[PDB]
């Protein structure tokens, strides 16, 4: 019934956060990547994250050691054969995700197991259709920084098994201590679908010279009590990431207000991607 | 150069808020309503407000009385003749605002005086066009609760005098302690033009059964760290106010995503206006 054996495929920012929160909650976690370079970069992310948490008095030294003791890193996909829940968080590319789900579906043989994707941009039904048992597949969508933000979106396809969804929801709630939000398999789900068009409209105001970057952000923090204004927040999301979600939402829904504005296109093309490149709507030193 | 004598036209929720914060800032304030019944309603708003604020530790016993000491209520518009700044916050109706601004213009004779509108729905140029000195008119847009939210929008028309704008900005910053955001005379200004399409998009999600009211609000609070989710917030803005602002944005810009969705229309027709009627997206006892 209950989930004690978790697998994670991918060890970027999101994959590393998902593995960290699962190990800190006391679950056995196996992290898979195809190459030794990617394993070591993933392990180093988790080690550094946990070292910061210790320096700030949020986790003890023994907690940190216990978490690391529950993490197993491997480049053999067969080490995932005994998992009850596997979460995929790799590059946002349809063909790479389909190949990984075909191979997970063969290797992970427990009929009660769940195969979940963290994707923001590929429809869940498309990765489910890569498997021989599509009823085991769903969306489980997390938010950076995964160890802090207490939310997941749980996305059922047309064929997701009801009992698979209930097991996953109970895991996210009872083990990870997160709030669970349900929705249908539609581009952007709930959170991104409200957030991205709002950020785009702010970018359009700036582009049309209707208000400055500083005044838009000021107006939102003071008037709406958000922690951060939309241009600052676009910079944190990443302008390339914002452009990709916007492109997928336009493709699905065809309404022009979902499409990326010209200023955003010009900034992505110049390499002005926000905080991660050193500049977007603001400069980062 | 410096403002010490302020007039407020109207004593509903916004006008009483504007008078309170000016009196607490140590400026002299005359509040005007035509009918004596409206006057008593206003004083009581302000005394309740100042009491609820002494209750929760916020202000020295005598401050409350210094503030009350600086407020004068009148049913004679000619008492506003000596005002340096007059702020109108009456019913959102073009023909009513026009009459008031034409009279104000005749009564206030100082050429350096400023006549300002708190309106959300009428273009500032239209109320300016009703006066003989249009260069004295601008928008000064506050946000409820006015003694808490530290923001105003300062909206220049095509003809607002530079000196009038700079004096008004200095009053808002230096005297009221508010942040000041500039923009042009366009439906929604900055804040409402970002907020309202975002709220409408949440309502469309609810209407299509894509996610529940509680799940959308949960996702925004946990996911985006907003203090309040969009349907809770709609209930607090008022669904009638939301419909009015959406109607004007649609008339100005003609893009369908600015128009009010059918669920919002039916709710307003049913008298389900949010917190103030006892029911909107949620029930209030």
């Amino acid at each position: 019934d209950a989930i004690q054996r978790v697998g994670v495929v991918g060890a970027g920012q999101m994959g590393s956060g998902i593995a960290e929160v699962s190990a800190r909650a006391g679950v056995e976690v196996t992290v898979f990547e195809p190459a030794e370079a990617l394993i070591t970069a993933g392990r180093n992310r988790i080690v550094k994250s946990l070292e910061r948490a210790v320096s700030a008095g949020k986790v003890t030294e023994r907690e940190r050691d216990r978490a690391l003791g529950l993490l197993t890193f491997t480049t053999d996909l067969n080490d995932l054969s005994d998992r009850q829940l596997v979460i995929e968080a790799v590059v946002e590319d349809e063909a790479v995700k389909s190949e990984i789900f075909a191979e997970l579906d063969r290797v992970v043989t427990d009929p009660d197991a769940v195969l979940a994707s963290n994707t923001s941009s590929i429809p869940i039904m498309k990765v489910a259709a890569a498997t021989k048992q599509p009823q085991r597949v769903l969306g489980l969508h997390f938010f950076n920084p995964v160890p802090v933000l207490p939310l997941v979106e749980l996305v059922r396809t047309l064929v997701t098994d009801e009992a698979a969804a209930a097991r996953t929801e109970e895991f996210a709630s009872t083990v990870l201590g997160k709030q669970v939000v349900r929705c249908s398999d539609r581009s952007g789900f709930v959170v991104n679908a409200l957030l991205v068009p709002y950020l785009l409209s702010a970018i359009r105001m700036v582009e049309a010279g209707f208000a400055t970057v500083e005044d838009v952000d000021k107006a939102v923090v003071a008037g709406l009590s958000h922690p951060m204004g939309p241009l600052r927040l676009s910079d944190l999301v990443g302008l390339d990431t914002l452009k990709l979600i916007a492109d997928k939402m336009f493709e699905e829904f065809k309404e022009p207000h979902y499409g990326p504005p010209p200023l955003l296109l010009r900034m992505v093309e110049a390499g002005q991607l926000g905080k991660k490149s050193g500049r977007g709507f603001y400069t980062y030193a």
